[PDB]
Protein backbone atom coordinates (compact mmCIF):
# COMPACT_ATOMS: atom_id res chain seq x y z
CA UNK A 1 0.00 0.00 0.00
CA UNK A 2 1.03 3.64 -0.50
CA UNK A 3 0.66 6.13 2.34
CA UNK A 4 0.88 9.04 -0.15
CA UNK A 5 0.03 9.50 -3.86
CA UNK A 6 3.01 8.88 -6.12
CA UNK A 7 3.47 11.57 -8.81
CA UNK A 8 2.78 10.53 -12.39
CA UNK A 9 5.86 8.89 -13.87
CA UNK A 10 7.44 7.95 -10.52
CA UNK A 11 7.68 4.56 -8.83
CA UNK A 12 7.35 3.56 -5.18
CA UNK A 13 9.85 0.85 -4.28
CA UNK A 14 11.91 -0.63 -1.46
CA UNK A 15 15.58 -1.43 -1.07
CA UNK A 16 17.23 -3.50 1.65
CA UNK A 17 20.28 -1.65 3.02
CA UNK A 18 22.35 -3.33 5.79
CA UNK A 19 19.32 -5.35 6.88
CA UNK A 20 16.91 -2.38 6.81
CA UNK A 21 14.17 -2.09 4.17
CA UNK A 22 14.03 1.56 3.02
CA UNK A 23 11.06 2.92 1.11
CA UNK A 24 11.68 5.46 -1.63
CA UNK A 25 10.04 7.19 -4.58
CA UNK A 26 12.06 7.52 -7.79
CA UNK A 27 11.71 9.11 -11.22
CA UNK A 28 13.40 10.94 -14.05
CA UNK A 29 16.70 10.37 -15.76
CA UNK A 30 20.15 11.93 -15.62
CA UNK A 31 22.43 12.64 -12.65
CA UNK A 32 21.07 11.55 -9.28
CA UNK A 33 19.52 13.94 -6.75
CA UNK A 34 18.44 12.60 -3.35
CA UNK A 35 15.87 14.56 -1.33
CA UNK A 36 15.64 13.85 2.41
CA UNK A 37 12.60 14.95 4.44
CA UNK A 38 12.40 15.91 8.11
CA UNK A 39 10.30 15.41 11.23
CA UNK A 40 6.53 15.19 10.95
CA UNK A 41 6.69 14.39 7.26
CA UNK A 42 7.82 11.84 4.67
CA UNK A 43 9.10 11.75 1.10
CA UNK A 44 5.78 13.37 0.18
CA UNK A 45 6.96 16.83 1.27
CA UNK A 46 8.96 16.84 -1.99
CA UNK A 47 6.07 15.84 -4.25
CA UNK A 48 5.73 19.26 -5.92
CA UNK A 49 9.48 19.68 -6.48
CA UNK A 50 10.11 16.15 -7.82
CA UNK A 51 8.36 16.37 -11.24
CA UNK A 52 10.26 19.54 -12.11
CA UNK A 53 13.62 18.09 -11.02
CA UNK A 54 12.94 14.82 -12.83
CA UNK A 55 12.99 16.73 -16.14
CA UNK A 56 16.78 17.03 -15.75
CA UNK A 57 17.76 14.54 -13.00
CA UNK A 58 17.08 11.11 -11.64
CA UNK A 59 15.28 11.95 -8.38
CA UNK A 60 15.05 9.65 -5.35
CA UNK A 61 13.15 10.55 -2.19
CA UNK A 62 13.51 7.99 0.63
CA UNK A 63 11.58 7.73 3.86
CA UNK A 64 13.96 8.09 6.82
CA UNK A 65 14.44 4.86 8.83
CA UNK A 66 11.38 4.26 11.00
CA UNK A 67 9.37 7.00 9.26
CA UNK A 68 6.94 6.74 6.38
CA UNK A 69 7.20 3.22 5.00
CA UNK A 70 10.87 2.62 5.98
CA UNK A 71 11.86 0.08 8.61
CA UNK A 72 13.59 1.35 11.79
CA UNK A 73 17.39 1.35 11.81
CA UNK A 74 19.16 -1.67 13.26
CA UNK A 75 22.25 0.22 14.51
CA UNK A 76 20.89 3.44 16.00
CA UNK A 77 19.40 6.86 15.39
CA UNK A 78 22.46 9.10 15.69
CA UNK A 79 23.39 11.10 12.61
CA UNK A 80 26.46 9.02 11.79
CA UNK A 81 24.53 5.73 12.04
CA UNK A 82 21.56 6.81 9.91
CA UNK A 83 23.77 8.51 7.31
CA UNK A 84 25.29 5.11 6.46
CA UNK A 85 21.89 3.86 5.27
CA UNK A 86 21.24 6.92 3.10
CA UNK A 87 24.74 6.96 1.59
CA UNK A 88 24.58 3.27 0.67
CA UNK A 89 21.10 3.76 -0.81
CA UNK A 90 22.20 6.70 -2.97
CA UNK A 91 25.28 4.81 -4.11
CA UNK A 92 23.16 1.84 -5.23
CA UNK A 93 21.72 4.16 -7.89
CA UNK A 94 24.85 6.27 -8.57
CA UNK A 95 27.84 3.96 -7.99
CA UNK A 96 30.17 5.75 -10.45
CA UNK A 97 29.18 9.44 -10.26
CA UNK A 98 28.74 12.06 -7.54
CA UNK A 99 25.14 12.85 -6.69
CA UNK A 100 23.33 15.94 -5.40
CA UNK A 101 21.69 16.21 -1.99
CA UNK A 102 18.75 18.28 -0.71
CA UNK A 103 17.80 17.95 2.96
CA UNK A 104 15.26 19.56 5.29
CA UNK A 105 15.02 19.61 9.12
CA UNK A 106 16.40 16.35 10.62
CA UNK A 107 17.31 15.22 7.11
CA UNK A 108 20.27 17.53 7.69
CA UNK A 109 21.19 15.64 10.87
CA UNK A 110 20.99 12.35 9.02
CA UNK A 111 23.12 13.40 6.02
CA UNK A 112 25.86 15.72 7.28
CA UNK A 113 28.13 12.86 8.51
CA UNK A 114 28.02 11.05 5.18
CA UNK A 115 28.64 14.28 3.26
CA UNK A 116 31.72 15.22 5.28
CA UNK A 117 33.06 11.65 5.19
CA UNK A 118 32.50 11.08 1.43
CA UNK A 119 32.99 14.51 -0.11
CA UNK A 120 33.86 13.15 -3.55
CA UNK A 121 30.41 11.50 -3.73
CA UNK A 122 28.49 14.80 -3.23
CA UNK A 123 28.42 17.17 -6.20
CA UNK A 124 26.13 19.86 -4.76
CA UNK A 125 24.32 20.29 -1.46
CA UNK A 126 21.18 22.18 -0.38
CA UNK A 127 20.27 22.38 3.33
CA UNK A 128 17.13 24.05 4.71
CA UNK A 129 15.53 24.80 8.07
CA UNK A 130 17.50 23.11 10.81
CA UNK A 131 20.84 23.50 12.60
CA UNK A 132 23.56 21.01 12.00
CA UNK A 133 23.87 19.38 15.45
CA UNK A 134 26.62 21.18 17.36
CA UNK A 135 27.03 23.23 20.53
CA UNK A 136 25.05 26.14 19.01
CA UNK A 137 21.80 24.31 19.77
CA UNK A 138 22.52 24.60 23.49
CA UNK A 139 22.09 28.39 23.13
CA UNK A 140 18.54 28.52 21.78
CA UNK A 141 16.14 30.02 24.36
CA UNK A 142 13.55 27.92 26.16
CA UNK A 143 11.05 30.82 26.22
CA UNK A 144 10.84 34.09 24.28
CA UNK A 145 9.30 37.53 24.63
CA UNK A 146 6.86 36.48 21.89
CA UNK A 147 5.94 33.24 23.68
CA UNK A 148 6.90 29.64 22.97
CA UNK A 149 10.34 29.24 21.41
CA UNK A 150 11.23 27.44 18.20
CA UNK A 151 13.03 24.44 19.65
CA UNK A 152 11.58 23.60 23.05
CA UNK A 153 10.41 20.42 21.32
CA UNK A 154 14.08 19.27 21.45
CA UNK A 155 13.74 18.70 25.20
CA UNK A 156 10.18 17.35 24.99
CA UNK A 157 11.10 14.76 22.38
CA UNK A 158 14.35 13.87 24.16
CA UNK A 159 12.81 13.40 27.61
CA UNK A 160 13.11 9.95 29.17
CA UNK A 161 10.35 7.53 30.25
CA UNK A 162 8.95 7.84 26.70
CA UNK A 163 7.29 11.07 27.81
CA UNK A 164 6.45 12.30 24.30
CA UNK A 165 5.06 8.98 22.99
CA UNK A 166 2.99 8.42 26.12
CA UNK A 167 1.36 11.85 25.92
CA UNK A 168 0.94 12.00 22.13
CA UNK A 169 -0.27 8.42 21.44
CA UNK A 170 -3.95 8.55 20.52
CA UNK A 171 -3.65 12.32 19.90
CA UNK A 172 -1.24 12.23 16.95
CA UNK A 173 -3.53 14.12 14.56
CA UNK A 174 -4.15 16.90 17.11
CA UNK A 175 -0.48 17.22 18.00
CA UNK A 176 0.85 17.24 14.43
CA UNK A 177 -1.55 19.98 13.32
CA UNK A 178 -0.48 22.12 16.27
CA UNK A 179 3.23 21.41 15.72
CA UNK A 180 3.11 22.13 11.98
CA UNK A 181 0.93 25.25 12.22
CA UNK A 182 2.88 26.73 15.17
CA UNK A 183 6.04 26.52 13.00
CA UNK A 184 4.40 28.00 9.89
CA UNK A 185 3.90 31.48 8.51
CA UNK A 186 1.64 30.50 5.56
CA UNK A 187 -0.61 28.23 7.60
CA UNK A 188 -3.38 28.05 4.94
CA UNK A 189 -1.48 25.48 2.89
CA UNK A 190 -1.95 22.87 5.65
CA UNK A 191 -5.44 21.71 4.75
CA UNK A 192 -7.19 19.14 6.92
CA UNK A 193 -6.78 16.66 4.04
CA UNK A 194 -2.99 17.03 3.94
CA UNK A 195 -2.72 16.96 7.75
CA UNK A 196 -4.68 13.69 7.80
CA UNK A 197 -2.18 12.14 5.39
CA UNK A 198 0.86 13.07 7.48
CA UNK A 199 -0.80 12.14 10.79
CA UNK A 200 -1.80 8.65 9.62
CA UNK A 201 1.83 7.94 8.71
CA UNK A 202 3.53 9.04 11.88
CA UNK A 203 0.80 7.56 14.09
CA UNK A 204 2.14 4.08 13.30
CA UNK A 205 3.54 3.13 16.75
CA UNK A 206 7.06 2.37 15.51
CA UNK A 207 7.04 5.63 13.49
CA UNK A 208 5.93 7.68 16.48
CA UNK A 209 8.74 6.14 18.52
CA UNK A 210 11.29 6.48 15.71
CA UNK A 211 10.41 10.19 15.39
CA UNK A 212 11.52 10.88 18.95
CA UNK A 213 14.53 8.54 18.90
CA UNK A 214 16.19 10.98 16.47
CA UNK A 215 16.06 13.60 19.22
CA UNK A 216 17.15 11.17 21.94
CA UNK A 217 20.33 10.65 19.87
CA UNK A 218 20.80 14.39 19.25
CA UNK A 219 23.47 14.84 21.95
CA UNK A 220 25.35 11.85 20.53
CA UNK A 221 25.12 13.45 17.08
CA UNK A 222 26.56 16.67 18.53
CA UNK A 223 29.47 14.69 19.96
CA UNK A 224 30.04 12.95 16.60
CA UNK A 225 29.95 16.21 14.66
CA UNK A 226 32.50 17.80 17.00
CA UNK A 227 35.08 15.42 15.49
CA UNK A 228 33.75 15.42 11.92
CA UNK A 229 33.59 19.23 11.64
CA UNK A 230 37.40 19.48 11.83
CA UNK A 231 37.20 19.18 8.00
CA UNK A 232 35.25 21.80 6.03
CA UNK A 233 32.84 20.96 3.22
CA UNK A 234 34.42 21.68 -0.18
CA UNK A 235 31.47 21.32 -2.61
CA UNK A 236 29.03 24.10 -3.64
CA UNK A 237 26.36 24.51 -0.95
CA UNK A 238 23.13 26.50 -0.67
CA UNK A 239 21.10 27.14 2.47
CA UNK A 240 17.45 28.15 2.57
CA UNK A 241 15.61 29.47 5.61
CA UNK A 242 12.22 30.99 6.25
CA UNK A 243 12.05 34.63 7.25
CA UNK A 244 8.60 34.47 8.80
CA UNK A 245 7.11 32.80 11.84
CA UNK A 246 8.89 29.51 12.46
CA UNK A 247 11.83 30.31 10.18
CA UNK A 248 15.49 29.99 11.12
CA UNK A 249 16.27 33.42 9.68
CA UNK A 250 19.91 34.37 9.26
CA UNK A 251 21.08 31.55 11.57
CA UNK A 252 20.96 28.94 8.81
CA UNK A 253 23.56 30.63 6.59
CA UNK A 254 25.63 31.96 9.48
CA UNK A 255 26.14 28.46 10.91
CA UNK A 256 26.80 26.94 7.48
CA UNK A 257 29.66 29.39 6.90
CA UNK A 258 31.55 27.65 9.70
CA UNK A 259 31.07 24.32 7.91
CA UNK A 260 31.40 25.12 4.19
CA UNK A 261 33.97 26.93 2.04
CA UNK A 262 31.50 27.73 -0.78
CA UNK A 263 28.00 28.63 0.47
CA UNK A 264 25.23 30.98 -0.60
CA UNK A 265 22.13 31.55 1.48
CA UNK A 266 18.59 32.80 1.05
CA UNK A 267 15.98 33.88 3.59
CA UNK A 268 12.46 33.66 2.15
CA UNK A 269 10.09 36.30 3.57
CA UNK A 270 6.61 35.29 4.66
CA UNK A 271 7.71 31.64 4.97
CA UNK A 272 8.13 29.59 8.11
CA UNK A 273 9.60 26.15 8.63
CA UNK A 274 7.79 24.17 5.89
CA UNK A 275 9.36 25.74 2.82
CA UNK A 276 8.30 23.15 0.15
CA UNK A 277 4.64 23.65 1.10
CA UNK A 278 4.50 27.25 2.37
CA UNK A 279 6.63 28.77 -0.40
CA UNK A 280 6.68 26.23 -3.24
CA UNK A 281 7.28 28.54 -6.21
CA UNK A 282 10.33 30.48 -4.93
CA UNK A 283 11.84 27.47 -3.12
CA UNK A 284 11.46 25.17 -6.13
CA UNK A 285 12.98 27.88 -8.35
CA UNK A 286 15.98 28.38 -6.05
CA UNK A 287 16.68 24.63 -5.80
CA UNK A 288 16.26 23.88 -9.51
CA UNK A 289 18.46 26.83 -10.51
CA UNK A 290 21.16 25.90 -8.02
CA UNK A 291 21.32 22.24 -9.03
CA UNK A 292 21.18 23.10 -12.74
CA UNK A 293 24.41 25.14 -12.64
CA UNK B 1 -14.20 16.53 51.31
CA UNK B 2 -10.62 17.56 51.97
CA UNK B 3 -8.16 16.83 49.18
CA UNK B 4 -5.33 16.60 51.76
CA UNK B 5 -5.07 15.79 55.50
CA UNK B 6 -5.18 18.86 57.75
CA UNK B 7 -2.58 18.90 60.57
CA UNK B 8 -3.81 18.91 64.15
CA UNK B 9 -4.54 22.37 65.52
CA UNK B 10 -5.22 23.73 62.03
CA UNK B 11 -8.50 24.51 60.28
CA UNK B 12 -9.47 24.28 56.61
CA UNK B 13 -11.68 27.22 55.62
CA UNK B 14 -12.77 29.59 52.84
CA UNK B 15 -12.97 33.36 52.36
CA UNK B 16 -14.56 35.31 49.53
CA UNK B 17 -12.06 37.77 48.05
CA UNK B 18 -13.35 40.00 45.23
CA UNK B 19 -16.05 37.47 44.36
CA UNK B 20 -13.61 34.51 44.39
CA UNK B 21 -13.90 31.81 47.08
CA UNK B 22 -10.35 31.03 48.23
CA UNK B 23 -9.44 27.94 50.26
CA UNK B 24 -6.77 28.04 52.95
CA UNK B 25 -5.49 26.18 55.99
CA UNK B 26 -4.81 28.21 59.13
CA UNK B 27 -3.34 27.67 62.59
CA UNK B 28 -1.25 29.14 65.36
CA UNK B 29 -1.16 32.44 67.22
CA UNK B 30 0.89 35.60 66.78
CA UNK B 31 2.01 37.65 63.76
CA UNK B 32 0.86 36.36 60.40
CA UNK B 33 2.97 34.37 57.94
CA UNK B 34 1.44 33.50 54.56
CA UNK B 35 2.86 30.49 52.67
CA UNK B 36 2.20 30.39 48.93
CA UNK B 37 2.71 27.10 47.03
CA UNK B 38 3.62 26.56 43.36
CA UNK B 39 2.85 24.47 40.27
CA UNK B 40 1.89 20.82 40.68
CA UNK B 41 1.11 21.29 44.37
CA UNK B 42 -1.32 22.86 46.83
CA UNK B 43 -1.20 24.29 50.35
CA UNK B 44 -0.21 20.77 51.42
CA UNK B 45 3.43 21.20 50.39
CA UNK B 46 3.74 23.35 53.53
CA UNK B 47 2.22 20.76 55.88
CA UNK B 48 5.54 19.88 57.57
CA UNK B 49 6.65 23.50 58.03
CA UNK B 50 3.26 24.73 59.29
CA UNK B 51 3.14 23.08 62.77
CA UNK B 52 6.64 24.36 63.55
CA UNK B 53 5.89 27.92 62.44
CA UNK B 54 2.58 27.77 64.31
CA UNK B 55 4.46 27.74 67.62
CA UNK B 56 5.43 31.41 67.11
CA UNK B 57 3.13 32.66 64.30
CA UNK B 58 -0.35 32.56 62.90
CA UNK B 59 0.14 30.55 59.71
CA UNK B 60 -2.06 30.72 56.62
CA UNK B 61 -1.49 28.62 53.49
CA UNK B 62 -3.94 29.38 50.65
CA UNK B 63 -4.59 27.42 47.52
CA UNK B 64 -3.75 29.59 44.52
CA UNK B 65 -6.80 30.62 42.45
CA UNK B 66 -8.07 27.73 40.38
CA UNK B 67 -5.79 25.22 42.15
CA UNK B 68 -6.47 22.90 45.06
CA UNK B 69 -9.90 23.87 46.38
CA UNK B 70 -9.77 27.59 45.42
CA UNK B 71 -12.02 29.05 42.73
CA UNK B 72 -10.50 30.40 39.49
CA UNK B 73 -9.79 34.13 39.41
CA UNK B 74 -12.45 36.33 37.86
CA UNK B 75 -9.93 38.86 36.52
CA UNK B 76 -7.02 36.87 35.09
CA UNK B 77 -3.88 34.90 35.80
CA UNK B 78 -1.14 37.52 35.46
CA UNK B 79 0.94 38.22 38.55
CA UNK B 80 -0.55 41.64 39.20
CA UNK B 81 -4.09 40.24 38.99
CA UNK B 82 -3.51 37.19 41.19
CA UNK B 83 -1.48 39.15 43.75
CA UNK B 84 -4.57 41.27 44.52
CA UNK B 85 -6.43 38.18 45.78
CA UNK B 86 -3.55 37.05 47.99
CA UNK B 87 -2.91 40.54 49.36
CA UNK B 88 -6.55 41.06 50.31
CA UNK B 89 -6.73 37.57 51.85
CA UNK B 90 -3.73 38.29 54.10
CA UNK B 91 -5.18 41.67 55.09
CA UNK B 92 -8.39 40.00 56.31
CA UNK B 93 -6.28 38.30 58.98
CA UNK B 94 -3.54 40.91 59.60
CA UNK B 95 -5.20 44.31 59.07
CA UNK B 96 -3.15 46.17 61.71
CA UNK B 97 0.34 44.70 61.39
CA UNK B 98 2.76 43.82 58.58
CA UNK B 99 2.88 40.12 57.74
CA UNK B 100 5.59 37.78 56.50
CA UNK B 101 5.49 35.97 53.18
CA UNK B 102 7.04 32.69 52.02
CA UNK B 103 6.54 31.62 48.39
CA UNK B 104 7.71 28.73 46.19
CA UNK B 105 7.81 28.50 42.36
CA UNK B 106 4.87 30.36 40.77
CA UNK B 107 3.92 31.57 44.23
CA UNK B 108 6.68 34.11 43.62
CA UNK B 109 5.04 35.25 40.36
CA UNK B 110 1.72 35.71 42.14
CA UNK B 111 3.08 37.64 45.13
CA UNK B 112 5.89 39.91 43.90
CA UNK B 113 3.53 42.63 42.57
CA UNK B 114 1.71 42.80 45.93
CA UNK B 115 5.03 43.00 47.76
CA UNK B 116 6.52 45.79 45.69
CA UNK B 117 3.29 47.83 45.70
CA UNK B 118 2.49 47.37 49.43
CA UNK B 119 5.90 47.36 51.07
CA UNK B 120 4.63 48.65 54.42
CA UNK B 121 2.44 45.53 54.74
CA UNK B 122 5.33 43.03 54.32
CA UNK B 123 7.62 42.51 57.30
CA UNK B 124 9.94 39.82 55.89
CA UNK B 125 10.07 37.91 52.60
CA UNK B 126 11.28 34.39 51.69
CA UNK B 127 11.38 33.35 48.03
CA UNK B 128 12.46 29.92 46.82
CA UNK B 129 13.01 28.10 43.52
CA UNK B 130 11.75 30.25 40.62
CA UNK B 131 12.74 33.47 38.86
CA UNK B 132 10.80 36.63 39.34
CA UNK B 133 9.28 37.10 35.85
CA UNK B 134 11.66 39.37 33.95
CA UNK B 135 13.88 39.31 30.86
CA UNK B 136 16.34 36.94 32.54
CA UNK B 137 13.96 34.05 31.85
CA UNK B 138 14.59 34.51 28.10
CA UNK B 139 18.21 33.33 28.56
CA UNK B 140 17.42 29.86 29.90
CA UNK B 141 18.35 27.15 27.35
CA UNK B 142 15.78 25.09 25.45
CA UNK B 143 18.07 22.02 25.45
CA UNK B 144 21.30 20.96 27.15
CA UNK B 145 24.22 18.63 26.53
CA UNK B 146 22.74 16.32 29.20
CA UNK B 147 19.19 16.17 27.81
CA UNK B 148 16.04 18.08 28.69
CA UNK B 149 16.48 21.50 30.27
CA UNK B 150 14.95 22.86 33.46
CA UNK B 151 12.45 25.32 31.99
CA UNK B 152 11.31 23.99 28.61
CA UNK B 153 7.98 23.51 30.37
CA UNK B 154 7.48 27.31 30.19
CA UNK B 155 6.87 27.01 26.43
CA UNK B 156 4.92 23.75 26.69
CA UNK B 157 2.54 25.18 29.28
CA UNK B 158 2.17 28.55 27.51
CA UNK B 159 1.32 27.05 24.10
CA UNK B 160 -2.20 27.71 22.77
CA UNK B 161 -4.76 25.19 21.42
CA UNK B 162 -4.92 23.95 25.05
CA UNK B 163 -1.87 21.90 24.04
CA UNK B 164 -0.85 20.90 27.57
CA UNK B 165 -4.37 20.13 28.83
CA UNK B 166 -5.10 18.08 25.74
CA UNK B 167 -1.91 15.98 25.87
CA UNK B 168 -1.91 15.50 29.65
CA UNK B 169 -5.59 14.61 30.21
CA UNK B 170 -5.97 10.91 30.98
CA UNK B 171 -2.24 10.90 31.83
CA UNK B 172 -2.20 13.38 34.71
CA UNK B 173 -0.60 11.07 37.27
CA UNK B 174 1.98 9.92 34.73
CA UNK B 175 2.90 13.46 33.71
CA UNK B 176 3.08 14.89 37.22
CA UNK B 177 5.29 12.07 38.45
CA UNK B 178 7.67 12.62 35.55
CA UNK B 179 7.67 16.40 36.08
CA UNK B 180 8.29 16.09 39.82
CA UNK B 181 11.07 13.55 39.48
CA UNK B 182 12.76 15.34 36.56
CA UNK B 183 13.12 18.43 38.79
CA UNK B 184 14.08 16.47 41.95
CA UNK B 185 17.33 15.25 43.49
CA UNK B 186 15.61 13.18 46.18
CA UNK B 187 12.74 11.28 44.54
CA UNK B 188 12.07 8.74 47.31
CA UNK B 189 10.35 11.41 49.43
CA UNK B 190 7.43 11.16 46.95
CA UNK B 191 5.48 8.07 47.95
CA UNK B 192 2.73 6.66 45.77
CA UNK B 193 0.20 8.05 48.24
CA UNK B 194 1.58 11.60 48.00
CA UNK B 195 1.75 11.47 44.19
CA UNK B 196 -1.83 10.17 44.08
CA UNK B 197 -3.00 13.09 46.24
CA UNK B 198 -1.29 15.72 44.08
CA UNK B 199 -2.34 14.07 40.82
CA UNK B 200 -5.99 13.82 41.89
CA UNK B 201 -6.03 17.50 42.83
CA UNK B 202 -4.56 19.02 39.70
CA UNK B 203 -6.45 16.56 37.45
CA UNK B 204 -9.70 18.40 38.17
CA UNK B 205 -10.41 19.88 34.71
CA UNK B 206 -10.55 23.49 35.90
CA UNK B 207 -7.37 23.01 37.96
CA UNK B 208 -5.49 21.41 35.07
CA UNK B 209 -6.44 24.40 32.93
CA UNK B 210 -5.73 26.87 35.74
CA UNK B 211 -2.23 25.37 36.15
CA UNK B 212 -1.28 26.36 32.61
CA UNK B 213 -3.10 29.71 32.49
CA UNK B 214 -0.42 30.99 34.90
CA UNK B 215 2.13 30.24 32.16
CA UNK B 216 -0.02 31.65 29.37
CA UNK B 217 0.08 34.92 31.35
CA UNK B 218 3.85 34.76 32.00
CA UNK B 219 4.93 37.28 29.32
CA UNK B 220 2.24 39.67 30.52
CA UNK B 221 3.68 39.25 34.01
CA UNK B 222 7.16 40.02 32.64
CA UNK B 223 5.86 43.25 31.11
CA UNK B 224 4.03 44.20 34.33
CA UNK B 225 7.17 43.61 36.40
CA UNK B 226 9.30 45.72 34.06
CA UNK B 227 7.42 48.75 35.36
CA UNK B 228 7.08 47.56 38.98
CA UNK B 229 10.78 46.84 39.36
CA UNK B 230 11.60 50.56 39.18
CA UNK B 231 10.95 50.40 42.96
CA UNK B 232 13.44 48.26 44.90
CA UNK B 233 12.25 46.05 47.76
CA UNK B 234 13.24 47.38 51.17
CA UNK B 235 12.25 44.65 53.64
CA UNK B 236 14.55 41.85 54.88
CA UNK B 237 14.55 39.11 52.24
CA UNK B 238 15.93 35.56 52.08
CA UNK B 239 16.23 33.33 49.02
CA UNK B 240 16.54 29.53 49.02
CA UNK B 241 17.50 27.33 46.09
CA UNK B 242 18.51 23.73 45.53
CA UNK B 243 22.10 23.00 44.60
CA UNK B 244 21.34 19.58 43.11
CA UNK B 245 19.53 18.40 40.00
CA UNK B 246 16.49 20.64 39.47
CA UNK B 247 17.86 23.44 41.66
CA UNK B 248 18.10 27.08 40.61
CA UNK B 249 21.61 27.26 42.07
CA UNK B 250 23.14 30.72 42.43
CA UNK B 251 20.60 32.29 40.02
CA UNK B 252 17.98 32.79 42.75
CA UNK B 253 20.11 35.04 44.94
CA UNK B 254 21.84 36.77 42.04
CA UNK B 255 18.48 37.79 40.57
CA UNK B 256 17.16 38.92 43.95
CA UNK B 257 20.14 41.23 44.45
CA UNK B 258 18.74 43.32 41.57
CA UNK B 259 15.35 43.59 43.29
CA UNK B 260 16.15 43.84 46.99
CA UNK B 261 18.42 46.05 49.07
CA UNK B 262 18.71 43.68 52.06
CA UNK B 263 18.90 40.05 50.92
CA UNK B 264 20.62 36.88 52.08
CA UNK B 265 20.58 33.60 50.19
CA UNK B 266 21.29 29.93 50.67
CA UNK B 267 21.95 27.11 48.24
CA UNK B 268 21.14 23.66 49.62
CA UNK B 269 23.52 21.00 48.26
CA UNK B 270 21.86 17.70 47.48
CA UNK B 271 18.40 19.28 46.97
CA UNK B 272 16.38 19.88 43.81
CA UNK B 273 13.27 21.93 43.12
CA UNK B 274 10.87 20.64 45.77
CA UNK B 275 12.62 22.08 48.83
CA UNK B 276 9.77 21.67 51.39
CA UNK B 277 9.59 17.94 50.56
CA UNK B 278 13.08 16.98 49.39
CA UNK B 279 14.90 18.94 52.08
CA UNK B 280 12.23 19.60 54.70
CA UNK B 281 14.33 19.84 57.87
CA UNK B 282 17.07 22.28 56.69
CA UNK B 283 14.61 24.37 54.68
CA UNK B 284 12.28 24.57 57.69
CA UNK B 285 15.12 25.60 60.00
CA UNK B 286 16.35 28.36 57.70
CA UNK B 287 12.85 29.80 57.23
CA UNK B 288 12.04 29.65 60.95
CA UNK B 289 15.33 31.26 61.97
CA UNK B 290 15.04 34.01 59.37
CA UNK B 291 11.47 34.86 60.37
CA UNK B 292 12.17 34.63 64.11
CA UNK B 293 14.89 37.30 64.15
C1 LIG C 1 12.74 19.88 12.84
C2 LIG C 1 13.96 19.80 13.75
O1 LIG C 1 13.49 19.49 15.04
C3 LIG C 1 11.85 21.01 13.37
C4 LIG C 1 12.65 22.29 13.52
C5 LIG C 1 11.77 23.43 14.02
C6 LIG C 1 12.12 24.75 13.35
C7 LIG C 1 12.79 25.73 14.31
C8 LIG C 1 13.38 26.89 13.53
C1 LIG D 1 7.78 26.01 38.77
C2 LIG D 1 7.93 27.19 37.81
O1 LIG D 1 7.56 26.76 36.53
C3 LIG D 1 8.73 24.89 38.34
C4 LIG D 1 10.08 25.51 37.99
C5 LIG D 1 11.24 24.52 37.92
C6 LIG D 1 12.42 25.23 37.27
C7 LIG D 1 13.70 24.99 38.05
C8 LIG D 1 14.22 23.59 37.75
Amino acid sequence: AEEFPVPNGFESAYREVDGVKLHYVKGGQGPLVMLVHGFGQTWYEWHQLMPELAKRFTVIAPDLPGLGQSEPPKTGYSGEQVAVYLHKLARQFSPDRPFDLVAHDIGIWNTYPMVVKNQADIARLVYMQAPIPDARIYRFPAFTAQGESLVWHFSFFAADDRLAETLIAGKERFFLEHFIKSHASNTEVFSERLLDLYARSYAKPHSLNASFEYYRALNESVRQNAELAKTRLQMPTMTLAGGGHGGMGTFQLEQMKAYAEDVEGHVLPGCGHWLPEECAAPMNRLVIDFLSR
